[PDB]
């Protein structure tokens, strides 16, 4: 079911999954930074994108539609990774 | 040009920056060279992203891309810086 939370993709999950993260309310109270670390473990390749898609899920929206300040702070901590 | 699979509003914008500006425009340089010319206007553009408009020009989400060309899709990404 972490298929419904919006933004959720289906390779999104699927390494959600690999992370250790199922279930919408194990990656609500972890949220979408620590989730995104996670996953980029595994594959280096996880972006932008998926940070976006991971805290838009943790809202209950599309992420275009997170706030700004919000998003600058998600820019912030990915460029600040790599 | 966001009536295509896969294209949110911040992709379908930053094609729009890059020059490509209609469904039709993205079909012809195909995937590979749409992506090539927003890396330069944005050098850390995600690998999901390459394959959204694969999936795109092709009609599907995707995640039901065949194997083969997410792996060549993917291997350019790595090419790309």
């Amino acid at each position: 079911n972490l298929s419904e939370l919006p933004n959720i993709g289906k390779v999104l999950e699927q390494d959600l999954i690999k992370a250790g993260i199922k279930t919408p309310v194990e990656l609500k109270d972890v949220g979408s930074k620590e989730a995104f670390l996670r996953i980029w473990e595994n594959d280096s390749s996880v972006c932008m994108s998926e940070l976006y898609a991971l805290e838009g899920a943790v809202q209950g929206i599309r992420w275009h539609g997170l706030d700004e300040a919000k998003k600058i702070e998600l820019k912030k901590f990915h460029q600040s990774l790599e």
